[PDB]
């Protein structure tokens, strides 16, 4: 009923990555936040299925009071 | 009854990425935030599916009060 | 019934990719925010299917009171 | 009864590519909001569909009192 | 009736990855939140199926009062 | 005979000084060249004194053949 | 018979200083060339004498053939 | 007969200095040349002084053939 | 007869110095090259002095053929 | 006949000082030569008197053929 093909080919001679950086310097508040994965590569894949009739999904950085 | 396809073919010599930087200097507050997943890659692919009547999907940077 | 095909295909010899890069110097409230993935390469796909009757999709910076 | 195809297909020698940039100094609020995903590459493809009699896609800034 | 694949392949002669970088000096609150997996490899490869009526997935910084 | 008198005095609350900066892209030939002292400072002072008969002093870029 | 005073004074809350930079891409030749001193500081003095008949002072950035 | 004083007074409380950078990225010839002494601090001072009737200074960046 | 004095005098709070750096990548032929002293402190001071008829002082980046 | 003082004092509270720096990666020919000391420290100071009529004073970078 349902099909799903997901087919990742890649060839390189070179390669440099630099993913996720958060620096601070005397800050009082830096929030990073991510919902879903973190994939960083020379091939990077990412899939998420979500199978149901109320899925919440969610993300804030912060709350306060 | 539902079908998909998808493909991905690459090929490079040299690649350099930068992702995501978030940088701060002094600041009070500062928020990164990212409802889906974060990629980064010579080659990337990010796929994501919901299946249900009542998907809720939220992404807020910050509540007070 | 429902068939869908998405075929990316790509070569380069040199490629440099800055992605998302958010900076911020004494600053009292920055926000970055994204309901979506963030997918950044030196090829990049990001696909998102919903599937139901009452898909709410919110994405706001901040919220006070 | 519903087919799609997408195809892209893409060849550079050389490619620079600087994604999205917020930069702030001494500002009291700032905002970059994205109610879709961010794509950023030397190829950037960004495919969304949404199946639902009643779906409410919404994206405002800031919300105040 | 749900069938899927999931083919990744690749081949490269160098590869220099950076992950997940998180640095402060002198700062009072910084938060680095990720929801799913963190992955980083010369291949990477993130995958995650949810499968139920009510599933909720909450990603915050931090929560105050 | 001869008596002479430099007073420098200087307060700032904030300074940022950038001095001298030489970019080149792709480009062939570029100089930069500076016969005196190169001084760049919140305060910056640059004195110099010849005593003699014949003094010489000669600047120029670049000489071919 | 010779007399000479060179005073300098000053007082910052904060200072940023860039001296002297020199940057090149793909270049094939490129030249800083000072022939005085190079002095860069919150506060920089550079000061030179020089006595006697025949003094030379000589500064080119290259030369060919 | 000859005589000569240099006071130099300074109070910060914060500095950041950068001196002499020379950066270069697949570049064939780069030269950076300084004649004279190179000084960078918070307060710098450099003073030279050459006594003698047939002194000579030269500086060039590269000679060929 | 000939007389010289030379004062510093300096009071920080904080202090941070960056003094040469020299950076390459796949480049040919890259030099820095310094006739005086490199001096990078706080407080930094060079002082020289050259007493004699003749005196040569010659300071070039290179020379081919 | 010839006097000569030379006084320096210096009080901090922190100090942050990197010297000299040489980096490369994958270049042919680099060369940092400095013709006076290398002098780097909270509180730096470098003095080189020369008395004599020939005085000869020579740095360079290389020398081919």
């Amino acid at each position: 009923t349902k099909e799903g093909v997901l087919y990742v080919g890649s060839k390189t001679k070179e390669g440099v990555v630099h993913g996720v950086a958060t620096v601070a310097e005397k800050t009082k508040e830096q929030v990073t936040n991510v919902g879903g994965a973190v994939v960083t590569g020379v091939t990077a894949v990412a899939q998420k299925t979500v199978e149901g009739a109320g899925s919440i999904a969610a993300a804030t950085g912060f709350v306060k009071k």
